[PDB]
């Protein structure tokens, strides 16, 4: 019996149009972050460089399996052979596998570097980059490997004859990787927390001493009050804790929150040699130049309070479990309830993911933002 017998012709042609509109909406998407990396030299660095494979598992995903899918689920009836059925099954397998695992490298990138900053700059390499996306794709194609007990040869679907392998590749490639990320996430909250936490403490100890030099009354309490404002500034510095957007070390960092720091800590240390000089009245007058570089940095401080790495990898987390965990809890019941479209239903929200995971970005990290505003030719 095939429940899509039943449906009417103008829903079928219907279904046909929203399916490849999904398909090829999720090739554009993800051919624009590919080329977004490719020609932009300031995004040649390792972060970057895993959201450029996430891409192209996206991409792979929406020519190798989405198109061929959706006659499959309008129709109902496979017509392509058993060897196109065997390589469109494990494409299925091995890319949403490869897709799912870029988002924990993905995380496991981001938490080394907000709770691991000194010992891991010096790991995070592309050569390191590469080994890991390997092993994703290495341990992507394991996973559709063993079902291969076929020994028999209207229908497509995965080899449901042995449970222990059906549980593992659920476990492997889903239930895995997502008790990872709740764990990686867990952990990078907590830290952009108590870091913005601690950069809020500075940022108060910065104001508070600046306003001391101002109302002094003695050489020693403005000396005093600079050397507490100088140690203020480079923990704020610290403790700010890493943007979402990732540029490469050779590229200019004006406007930036970490780097208003650096002028800062310059100008006391201008204002503490006057101190040391024996110029105070000087030094007092140094808190207007002082006064203004903290007021031209408020609006980047406001901004990194807002911990938009953390939001983000939140949205994708959430994003990540509302599109795969009907399906893969759907996989385990099957085996031991209502019609086939709910599975057909499911399926499509995982391939979904696809789609979701390059708007997301783009609509949250500036320099996809302003690529996508450039595209549109849209200022
Ligand atoms: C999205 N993608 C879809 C794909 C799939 O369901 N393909 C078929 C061809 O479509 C069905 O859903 C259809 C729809 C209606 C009737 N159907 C079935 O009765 C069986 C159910 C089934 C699900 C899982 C295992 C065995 C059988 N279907 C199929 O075999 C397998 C996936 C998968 C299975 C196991 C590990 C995995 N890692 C990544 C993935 C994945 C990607 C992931
Ligand atoms: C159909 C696809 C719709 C998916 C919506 C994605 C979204 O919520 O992203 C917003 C954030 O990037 C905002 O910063």
């Amino acid at each position: 019996y095939i429940y899509q017998d039943s449906i009417s012709l103008p829903w079928k042609v219907l279904l046909v149009m929203l399916l490849a509109l999904i398909t090829l909406a999720t090739t554009l998407s993800n051919a624009f972050v590919i080329a977004t990396v490719y020609r932009t030299r300031k995004l040649h660095t390792p972060a970057n460089y895993l959201i450029a494979s996430l891409a192209v598992t996206d991409l792979l995903v929406s020519i190798l399996v989405m198109p061929i899918s959706t006659m499959y689920t309008v129709t109902g009836r496979w017509t392509l052979g058993q060897v196109v059925c065997d390589f469109w099954l494990s494409s299925d397998i091995t890319c949403c596998t490869a897709s799912i695992w870029h988002l924990c490298v993905i995380a496991l990138d981001r938490y080394w570097a907000i709770t691991d900053a000194v010992e891991y700059s010096a790991k995070r390499t592309p050569k390191r980059a590469a080994v890991m996306i390997a092993l994703v794709w290495v341990f992507s194609i394991s996973i559709s490997l063993p079902p291969f007990f076929w020994r028999q040869a209207s229908e497509c679907v995965v080899n449901t004859d042995h449970i222990l392998y059906t549980v593992y590749s659920t476990v492997g490639a889903f239930y895995f990787p997502t008790l990872l990320l709740i764990a990686l996430y867990g952990r990078i909250y907590v830290e952009a927390r108590s870091r913005i936490a601690d950069l809020e403490d500075n940022w108060e100890t910065l104001n508070d001493n600046l306003k001391v030099i101002e109302k002094a009354d003695n050489a020693a309490q403005v000396k005093d009050a600079l050397t507490k404002m100088r140690a203020a500034a480079l923990d704020a510095q610290k403790a700010t804790p890493p943007k979402l957007e990732d540029k490469s070390p050779d590229s200019p960092e004006m406007k930036d929150f970490r780097h208003g720091f650096d002028i800062l800590v310059g100008q006391i240390d201008d204002a503490l040699k006057l101190a040391n000089e024996g110029k105070v009245k000087e030094a007092q007058a140094a808190a207007e130049q002082l006064k203004t570089t903290r007021n031209a940095y408020i609006q980047k401080y406001l901004a990194a309070r807002e911990r938009k790495a953390t939001k983000t990898l939140g949205i994708i987390l959430g994003a990540f479990i509302v599109c795969w965990l009907p399906f893969f809890i759907i996989s385990l019941v099957m085996p031991i309830w209502f019609h086939l479209a709910i599975f057909d239903f499911f399926t499509w929200l995982g391939y979904l993911n696809s789609l979701i995971n390059p708007i997301i970005y783009t609509m949250s990290n500036e320099d996809f933002k302003q690529a996508f505003h450039k595209l549109i030719r849209f200022k």
